[PDB]
């Protein structure tokens, strides 16, 4: 999160830390969120050869009794995932146990209404992710409040497309999502509208956000089914 404030601790239950291994690199890391106690929803390019999540953490470096460390049994990616397009950047990761509910972690749930989100409005984005172009990834949660753009606005980023994807953040300030906060959730008026996909290297905003009310139908078969 570039240009944020430090989260009161605990104050984002659903948040999710994951730190996803591959045969061949070191740990990456990645945000999601709980969405039932078995199931936490990410980015799609936070696949890896095996994952673990951490419900309950305000700073990452120091461990305490909110801190549940979580096996994920299966990872389940949105089937027309693209990695060239990065259409479709949505997966579901399903959780060996359920997670305890506590004060410091329980679900977010979506409403019914499966509306489409138009431009002009603020929402707020939490990560532990990059500071900044040459920063470290945050050892405490931020979050940051960004303007939903209208599609022209991510236009550079040419295989966005508005009816998939939503353009966040003023290109005006350097307020953003980064590196290391794939998959958080944006929340506007406290609903889950959209998950951190990608964005410019050099961190200028916008940033493209994956738009959840596309997959519903895809969450809720995934959910019924598993
Ligand atoms: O480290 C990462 O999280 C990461 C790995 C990765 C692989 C494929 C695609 C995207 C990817 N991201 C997100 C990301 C990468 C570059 C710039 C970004 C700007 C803004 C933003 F919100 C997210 C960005
Ligand atoms: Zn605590």
């Amino acid at each position: 999160i570039i240009g944020g404030t430090e989260s009161k601790p605990h104050s984002r239950p659903y948040m999710a830390y994951l730190e996803i291994v591959t045969s061949n690199g070191p740990s990456k890391f990645c945000g999601g969120f709980l969405i039932r106690r078995n199931f936490v929803l990410t980015a799609a390019h936070c696949a890896g050869r095996s994952i673990t999540v951490t419900l309950g953490a305000h700073n990452i470096t120091e461990e305490e009794d909110t801190w549940q460390k979580l096996e994920v049994i299966k990872q389940f990616r949105h089937p027309k995932y693209n990695t060239s397009t990065l259409h479709h950047d949505i997966m579901l990761l399903k959780l060996k146990e359920k997670a305890s509910l506590t004060l410091a972690v329980g679900t977010l749930p979506f409403p019914s209404q499966k509306n489409f989100v138009p431009p002009g409005r603020m929402c707020r984005v939490a990560g532990w992710g990059r500071t900044g172009v040459l920063k470290p990834g945050s050892d405490t949660l931020q979050e940051v409040k960004l303007r939903l753009m209208d599609p022209q606005a991510c236009s550079h980023f040419r295989d966005f497309d508005h009816n998939l994807q939503l353009c966040v953040g003023n290109p005006r300030k350097t307020k953003s999502a980064f590196k290391g906060d794939s998959g958080g959730p944006l929340l506007c008026a406290g609903v889950a509208q959209g998950i951190v996909s990608y964005g410019r290297s050099d961190a200028k905003p916008p940033a493209v956000f994956t738009r959840i009310s596309h997959y519903r139908p895809w969450i809720n078969q995934i959910l019924q089914a598993n």
